[PDB]
């Protein structure tokens, strides 16, 4: 029976355990170029046969909504990534690049020529939320511009190019960021998508864009090198269950048509504890609803399932042992615990993470200077 520390065949790739580095935007890729800081950060977190997913990576100049996040749409960026990927591979890691377009979750300061961010809609994220600016202040999300159909195809092409570039850099594959209210989610979620054309209305129409992206990148680099991340549960849908199942149905159908499986489906879940980790005491209620959603979605998807969001050591063990997921990703714990895999294997204490340096730009401080367990001198 599978455990969290058991080997796994993720289609093309042999993994030695089920602990995954979740994608984590950290803003250390100064002027969008992966650098020596990123090399050491991913190297520190690499294990033999361990799966790593990079921070969200720009597919185009309009795809940014954070400062000093890496791109993979220029040769200079590809060359920077090669150094990261080579180091991870030297440690025996398998590593995927997350392809990220933020859509309306941006600001004029992030956009070429100060243009409006692009989206499904003209409606902005409400003033309830604010955006981190390059000068360490917080700003207001602006009104986005709704894409025309031909422009949506231009973005699909940007994903295709980014995937090709990822493989050129040596990445084992890519993950489509279709979660957390960013561009593709702005089309999926009926709370955001108020379009009246062929990209709006039906679940079929709302899933069109993300399916076109999956189709294009699969054609470019192979189904077995493509993972997809979603989060159906200011980005809400009136029926998260049906939305998740709608995406899953279309992925299953595409796999059956093309004759092979995608690398995986990756789904995040919300939590209801004070610190966002773990389970509430035996008898919230929204937690059981969400728990059931995750099992329903996994059950419906034909292939590898990665769960993420508030997983503890115990909940990760249970998810794999009970068959709820094949792989378990960890985000915040991996910020502060470079050797998180070893710490989980030993049930060792976990370093506290410092949220104040999640998105600062120092190559060392709060980035590569969290300690591993003392290995001593053999
Ligand atoms: C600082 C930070 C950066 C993140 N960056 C990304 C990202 O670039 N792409 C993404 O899909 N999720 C991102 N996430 C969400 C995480 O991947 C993860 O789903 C979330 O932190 C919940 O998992 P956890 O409880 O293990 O932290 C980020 C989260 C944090 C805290
Ligand atoms: O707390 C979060 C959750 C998701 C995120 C994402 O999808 C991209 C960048 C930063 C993020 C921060």
């Amino acid at each position: 029976k599978p455990t969290l520390f058991s080997a796994y065949k993720m289609g093309k790739f042999n993994l030695s355990h089920r602990v995954v580095l979740a994608p984590l935007t950290r803003c250390r890729a100064i002027n969008a170029i992966p650098n020596e800081a990123l090399v050491e950060y991913y190297r520190q977190r690499s294990t033999a046969g361990g799966f790593l997913i990079t921070e969200g990576t720009m597919i185009s100049p309009s795809s940014a909504g954070f400062p000093h996040v890496p791109g993979i749409f220029t040769k200079e960026q590809v060359e920077g990534w090669k150094k990261v990927v080579d180091a991870a591979h030297k440690e025996g890691a398998v590593i995927f690049c997350q392809l990220w377009h933020v859509g309306r979750a941006s600001h004029q300061v992030y956009q070429p020529g100060g243009a409006a961010p692009i989206s499904s809609t003209s409606k902005p994220i409400s003033k309830k939320w604010e955006i981190l600016l390059p000068d360490a202040t917080y700003g207001t999300y602006p009104e986005p511009r709704p894409l025309a159909a031909n422009e949506i195809l231009e973005v699909v092409e940007d994903y295709r190019v980014a995937a090709i570039n990822a493989i050129e850099a040596g990445f084992d594959g890519i993950e489509i960021h279709g979660a957390h209210g960013y561009l593709l989610d702005q089309f999926m979620k009926d709370g955001i998508n108020d379009r009246t054309d062929e990209y709006g209305g039906s679940l079929e129409n709302r899933c069109k864009f993300i399916l076109q992206v999956v189709q294009a990148v699969s054609a470019a680099i192979g189904t077995d090198r493509v993972g997809i991340r979603i989060s159906p549960a200011d980005a809400m849908d009136s029926d998260p269950r049906s939305l998740g199942l709608a995406v899953i149905e279309r992925l299953n159908k595409l796999q059956f048509k093309l004759g092979s499986r995608l690398a995986y489906l990756h789904v995040t879940q919300p939590r209801y504890t004070a610190d966002g980790h773990g389970q509430t005491e035996a008898g919230n209620g929204s937690e059981e609803e969400v728990a059931q959603l995750m099992k329903t979605w996994r059950g419906a998807y034909v292939g590898t399932f990665i769960c993420c969001g508030g997983y503890t050591r115990e909940l990760g063990l249970q998810a794999v042992a009970q068959g709820d997921a094949d792989l378990v990703a960890f985000g915040r714990y991996f910020v502060s615990n470079p050797d998180l895999v070893l710490r989980l294997k030993l049930n060792a204490p976990l370093n506290r993470y410092d949220r104040a340096t999640f998105y600062t730009h120092d190559p060392v401080v709060g980035y590569t200077d969290y300690p591993s367990l003392d290995k001593g001198s053999l």
